[PDB]
């Protein structure tokens, strides 16, 4: 694959629009240290914040539901991007991430900085190998 490669589809009313690496980290406005139930010591995880995200789409309230290459999804609901502002990393310590290695989208919250490194609530919306996101307004 390629910086310029499709990597995930965003749906809004009923249209979707697809992204590519190169695209999503000219957006990147949000990086993330933070310890993870999956991982050693803190990383560093840049990328697209949930608040950019629904900013681009010209939304301002809305939850998402995030799904993965395997299948797993889960939502985002609006509280939590109002209070974590979780950012749906395509860097771990500056570099993409392989298929293998949890990419190549990763939403993540600031457990570390938040006092929620336990919360399996948040680890649950922790969602890897992201492949879409779609934006569920009220
Ligand atoms: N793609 C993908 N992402 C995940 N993110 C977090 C967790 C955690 O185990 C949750 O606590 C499970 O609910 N599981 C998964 C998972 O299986 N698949």
């Amino acid at each position: 694959s390629n910086a310029q490669e499709p990597i995930l589809t965003i749906t809004h009313q009923g249209q979707t629009v697809s992204a590519t690496y190169q695209e999503l980290l000219a957006r990147s406005d949000l990086t993330i240290v933070t310890e993870t139930p999956w991982t050693q010591g803190n990383t560093e995880f840049k990328g697209i914040s949930a608040q950019a995200l629904l900013a681009w789409m010209g939304v301002k309230q809305a939850d998402l539901k995030v799904i993965a290459l395997n299948k797993y999804w889960a939502e985002i609901p609006y509280s939590d991007i109002e209070k974590y502002n979780p950012v749906f990393a395509i860097q771990n310590n500056g570099k993409p991430m392989q298929i293998r290695d949890r990419g190549p989208i990763w939403s993540i919250y600031p457990l570390s900085s938040s006092g929620e490194l336990d919360n399996e609530i948040l680890h649950s919306r922790m969602v890897w190998q992201i492949s879409s996101i779609e934006i569920i307004t009220p």
